[PDB]
């Protein structure tokens, strides 16, 4: 399948899948979640541990708004 863009109005915001399935092997941490979490994704999420938390967390990953907001 193909990488997804989430369409933030201040800049495209790309989901490179491959490089998260290598740095990320534990796969439960977005997959084989319970129901709700497409419809529940947003911006703070993105901003928390949908996205921007994670990458503070596992200290690897772009945390600057110009690195993950590209127009
Ligand atoms: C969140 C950060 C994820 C992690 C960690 C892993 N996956 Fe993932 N996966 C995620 C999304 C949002 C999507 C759909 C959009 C996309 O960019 O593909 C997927 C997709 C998959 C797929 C389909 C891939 C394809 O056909 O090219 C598979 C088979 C898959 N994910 C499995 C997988 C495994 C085994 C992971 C751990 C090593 C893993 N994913 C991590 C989000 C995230
Ligand atoms: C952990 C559970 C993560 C979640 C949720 C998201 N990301 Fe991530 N991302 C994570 C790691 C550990 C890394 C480092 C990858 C590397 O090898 O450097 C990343 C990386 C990115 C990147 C850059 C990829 C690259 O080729 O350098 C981008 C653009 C990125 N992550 C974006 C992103 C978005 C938009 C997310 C939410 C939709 C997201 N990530 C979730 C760990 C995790
Ligand atoms: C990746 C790790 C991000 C970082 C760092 C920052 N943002 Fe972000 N933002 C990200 C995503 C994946 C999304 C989309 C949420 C969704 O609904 O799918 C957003 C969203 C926004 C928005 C709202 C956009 C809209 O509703 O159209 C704004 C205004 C925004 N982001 C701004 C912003 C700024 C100023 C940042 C640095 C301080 C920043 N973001 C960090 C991913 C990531
Ligand atoms: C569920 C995980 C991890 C975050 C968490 O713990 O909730 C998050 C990380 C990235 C999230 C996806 C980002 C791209 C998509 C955004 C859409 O608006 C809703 C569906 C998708 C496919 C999201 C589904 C889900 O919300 C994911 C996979």
């Amino acid at each position: 399948a193909d990488d997804i863009v989430l369409k933030a109005k201040n800049g495209d915001a790309k989901f490179p899948h491959k490089a998260h399935q290598k740095a990320v092997p534990d796969c439960k941490k977005c997959h084989e979640k319970g129901p709700g979490k497409i419809e529940g994704f947003g911006k703070e999420m993105a901003h928390g541990k949908g996205c921007k938390g994670c990458h503070e967390e596992m200290k690897k990953g772009p945390t600057k708004c110009g690195e993950c907001h590209k127009k």
